[PDB]
């Protein structure tokens, strides 16, 4: 099995969004992954490409021996990964006590929005819901209108999953000198707020407010925002730094001169029609002709579907086919032992089977 | 030095956004982590360098690259965040440190990758995410496309990324006796942070239509609403029986709406929705709906975070200078991380080279 995780075992009682994100995740650089999937949901070969580089088993863990069957797996395995809320596995007999009198190795992996403990614990949530109690949705979207969420990406992923990886790596480091397992409670609440430490930061000094849009990297400010173009398709700009600004104006044809200064607020009304006015005159493509090979900070603003289309995107290999779609390759990448092509979601395998193999 | 990276020693070299962030998450879980900045640059305000030691050299000079591989020799990860080509000119390449130490994780941290035409392109998230199609599915549909700060490119497809790849590598390094290369570039990491809507769109369950998906604001049951008072709660009411506690809680029957998801008719029931969450305050809200799998939550402005319960009783948050700042994540059962230790002045790069031997 290729990649830096190579040997590593992996035990995922089946879930939903963080959980499986981190297993394929763990899958996609070397480990070897075995979902407990309930066999209440059986079927046949799943669509649901965040499910390679998997082994699926069905068990169900409310029988003695599907709790004895998982309780073998766990106690051959480094790591074990759990989305449900508190108490469900305790409940179940597969909770962190029972798992260290099986294999004091294990890495216990906690999945939670909320955390293990306090008010909001046994809350039923999603993504949009913990970024809203730590002031990250607040800060997402135009000053003029409601928060936006920014699909699921901070809470679930990066502000999950991501975390969950870092806490379980993290542990594995830990068990080189201990030769002992531990807990890691990953709640998304927690990770989230460490993923917008930056503003938290700048807000103690008086470089962020709470107010929506209004900010240096929210969409606030001219040089770091989206513009439309003349097709209706659109550019993004991020040229902060004062020499990439003035590649910008350069290749808007607009002359310093004539512009207000790049920061100053009070004049982002008139810098911000200018420039709208200056990129709505051409389009998309144009802009990208134009700015390629340029530290101008100018890139289109691709759909999903033209990605496949960018010649960047082709080259480095980002994305791999499978089954009428493109999917991500695996990331970050490594110089010596680097991660192989995805695995599509293999048909079901017997416990035994996998019991007997390990 | 409290948490499970305790013995682990980071050198980074210093650049802005995603490599700090990696840095300062090492030094949090109780990594040695040394920043080497530049001379042209006392105690720095940036919270983001906590639980660091500073050191200045110009890498240019040929005693500050003496003394960086002097670091980088006794150290097991370097990190840095610059354009590729720059660390091999500075003599601080892959190459020259595994002469001084084969088994450093050399740790590249950038936006578009080591090779490729757009190599050498600066950039900062924005861009990085417009490439490979996520900052054009989000925001509003009748809407240029709206930046989710800089959420997703350095933080969550970037320093996350970096610090998988670190972590990975050293667990590969106990099996094999040897460091490596990890590069992260932000545009990959942020790819597969988005894997689930590339599942979704291959099995016909999302589009490329900004504001019509599950998730991008479109579903009236996962978006946030204004309440009478101007504040705003989130609803993430998916599943049909949170969702269907939802709808009692705002004293609505089921029986007149339209179906959860008839799309057609999703703005129908939006309305329905608006109007409901528009007779109370967000508070009112909140209260109602407390102890609730109904997926309802008020939005919380920053300096609102420090007064919510929940993020009180767990601690989710330090007091520090100015004021709040995240504490440690994730959490740790037996090595606990500790409360970082603020951003303390510049000293001296021998000193630190007789604490490391
Ligand atoms: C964007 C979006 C997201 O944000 S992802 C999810 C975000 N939240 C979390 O993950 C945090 C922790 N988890 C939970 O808070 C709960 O899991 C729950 C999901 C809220 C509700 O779950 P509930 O149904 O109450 O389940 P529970 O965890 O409390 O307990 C369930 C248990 O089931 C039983 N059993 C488990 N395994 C087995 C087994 N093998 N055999 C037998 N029984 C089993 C346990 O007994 C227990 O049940 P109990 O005893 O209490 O009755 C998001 C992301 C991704 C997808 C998504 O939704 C979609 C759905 C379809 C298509 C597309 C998207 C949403
Ligand atoms: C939201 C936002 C973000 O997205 S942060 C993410 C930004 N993207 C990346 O990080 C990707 C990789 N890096 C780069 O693409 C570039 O680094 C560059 C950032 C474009 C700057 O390019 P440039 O300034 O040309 O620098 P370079 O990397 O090409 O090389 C410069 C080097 O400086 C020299 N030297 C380094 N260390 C030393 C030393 N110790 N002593 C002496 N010299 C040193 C190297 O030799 C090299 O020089 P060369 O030989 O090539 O001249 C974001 C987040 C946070 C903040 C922010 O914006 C601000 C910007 C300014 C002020 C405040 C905030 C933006």
């Amino acid at each position: 099995m290729a990649g830096p995780l190579s040997g590593l075992r992996v035990v995922e009682l089946a879930g939903i969004g963080p959980g499986p994100h981190a297993a394929m995740i763990l899958g996609d650089l070397g480990a070897d992954v075995v979902r407990i999937d309930r066999p209440s949901s059986v079927d046949g070969i799943s669509r649901d490409a965040m499910l390679r580089n998997r082994r699926i088993v069905t068990a169900d863990l409310k029988s003695d021996q599907g709790l004895e069957l998982a309780l073998k797996l766990i106690a051959k395995a480094d790591v074990l990964i759990e989305g449900y809320r508190p108490g469900v596995t305790e409940r179940l007999g597969l909770g962190p006590e029972e798992c260290a009198k099986v294999n004091d190795r294990l890495i216990y992996a906690r999945m939670t929005g909320w955390g293990q403990t306090g008010p909001r614990s046994q809350q039923a949530g999603h993504d949009i819901n913990y970024i809203s109690l730590n002031g990250i949705l607040h800060a997402i979207g135009r000053g003029d209108e409601r928060p936006v969420p920014p699909l699921n990406l901070v809470g679930d992923f990066g502000g999950g999953s991501m975390f969950l990886l870092v806490g379980i790596l993290a542990a594995l480091w830990e068990r080189q000198s201990s030769g002992k397992g531990q807990v890691v409670d990953a709640a998304m609440v927690d990770g989230s707020s460490v993923l917008i430490q930056m503003m938290w930061a700048m807000r103690a000094t008086g470089m962020w407010t709470d107010t929506r849009g209004a900010n240096m990297l929210d969409g606030g400010a001219p040089y770091y925002d989206t513009y439309e173009c003349a097709d209706g398709r659109y550019v993004a700009v991020g040229a902060i730094e004062p020499q990439f600004y003035a590649a910008m104006l350069a290749g808007l044809g607009l002359d310093a001169a004539e512009l207000p200064p790049q920061n100053d607020r009070a004049r982002w009304p008139e810098l911000r029609a200018l420039l709208t006015e200056a990129f709505a005159s051409h389009d998309r493509d144009h802009w990208g002709a134009v700015f390629a090979n340029s530290d101008a900070c100018v890139t289109p603003v691709l759909a999903f579907g033209e990605v496949h289309n960018e010649p960047h995107i082709i080259e480095r290999n980002t994305f791999y086919e499978a089954n009428g779609g493109w999917q991500p390759m695996p990331a970050p990448r490594f110089s010596r032992t680097a991660s192989s092509q995805p695995r599509p979601p293999a048909a079901t395998i017997d416990i035994e089977a996998v019991l007997t193999d390990w």
